[PDB]
């Protein structure tokens, strides 16, 4: 088998993405973040307390016949940027861009925090990271991915964000017309639960590449691009009058410049990003200073490449028996 899915900004500047996710019988619709750096499949609900929803669409356990109690289990995660969700679990029928599964956990958030509540675009997260993160207890339960996988044609899926622009989620296949040149394999460790790889270094705009080890994780529920504090201040110190600002959290540029691009590699190869990708626009309405999109990961304690960087590539998460990532110009 396999599933095809378009994946969709929530706005004007690529905060995150959403994908049509079907739920139960008769089928429920909900609009879900995909995170390669998280493994749960949560979702606003009947059970979420009234006052934190505002405007998402809500999965009804009760209205689905294929719905069944996950009886004890609970769940209860917090992400990096400090949000959280918690509640108990169903199984239910799920599928995504064609690709079923049954018998998927679906975690029923009974509270959010105001983060979620405040993005009426985001119905809940499908997590795509390896199961052993997973929250729910006392029995850990595995993402779609990990259920899907014994049923598709090859055990994969393949992220291709937009900028600006829609953008596709495939299970099960690689496209091989929706990029450009070769797909470079690079190693991955699970032993945090993420696809965690090694970059082999970087340039700003036109420099000369600089060969040095990044590892960092693969991340399409993270916005921007977390790097160390040497290779973001190397970015920054290119664009005149930016800064760090510790009142706004991080790297601020005057919206008057044009970024320079910065390339990253993937063995051998290299993905460059456009300076464009890297302005996140004015830091409040109507403000002539921007934020940019490379930030620093020293206050976090892993490197994230997130949206600003995936969206640059084709990127192939294989879950095979020895996972790897590959990237390809697109």
């Amino acid at each position: 088998s396999t599933g095809s899915a378009t994946t969709t900004p929530i706005d004007s500047l690529d905060d995150a993405y959403i994908t049509p996710v079907q739920i139960g019988t008769p089928a429920q619709t909900l609009n879900l973040d995909f995170d390669t750096g998280s493994s749960d499949l949560w979702v606003f609900s009947s059970e979420t307390t009234a006052s934190e929803v505002d405007g998402q669409t809500i999965y009804t356990p009760s209205k689905s016949t294929t719905a069944k109690l996950l009886s004890g289990a609970t769940w209860s995660i917090s992400y990096g940027d400090g949000s959280s969700s918690s509640g108990d679990v169903y199984t239910d029928t799920v599928s995504v861009g064609g690709l079923t599964v049954t018998g998927q956990a679906v975690e029923s958030a009974k509270k959010v925090s105001s983060s979620f509540t405040e993005d009426s675009t985001i119905d809940g997260l499908l997590g795509l990271a390896f199961s052993t993160l997973n929250t729910v207890s006392p029995t850990q339960q595995k993402t779609f991915f990990d259920n899907a996988k014994a049923s598709l044609d090859s055990p994969v899926f393949t992220a291709d964000l937009g900028y600006h622009a829609p953008g596709t989620y495939n299970f099960g296949f690689i496209d091989t017309t929706a990029y450009t040149g070769s797909i470079t394999y690079t190693a991955v460790s699970t032993k945090q639960g993420f696809w965690e790889w090694t970059s082999t270094g970087y340039a700003v705009g036109s420099g000369t590449f600089k060969s040095t080890s990044i590892d960092g994780i693969a991340d399409t529920g993270t916005t921007l691009l977390y790097l160390p504090a040497t290779v973001v201040s190397a970015y920054w110190a290119q664009v005149s009058g930016a800064k760090s600002s510790s009142s706004v959290g991080g790297y601020v540029f005057p919206c008057s410049a044009t970024l320079p691009s910065f390339t990253f590699g993937v063995g051998s190869a290299r993905i460059v990003i456009p300076g464009d990708y890297i302005d996140f626009g004015p830091i409040s309405t109507g403000s002539s200073s921007c934020f940019g999109g490379i930030q620093s990961s020293a206050g976090i304690g892993i490197n994230i490449f997130g949206d600003v960087a995936l969206k640059a590539a084709f990127v192939v998460f294989n879950g095979a028996t020895t996972p790897t990532l590959g990237f390809a110009s697109k």
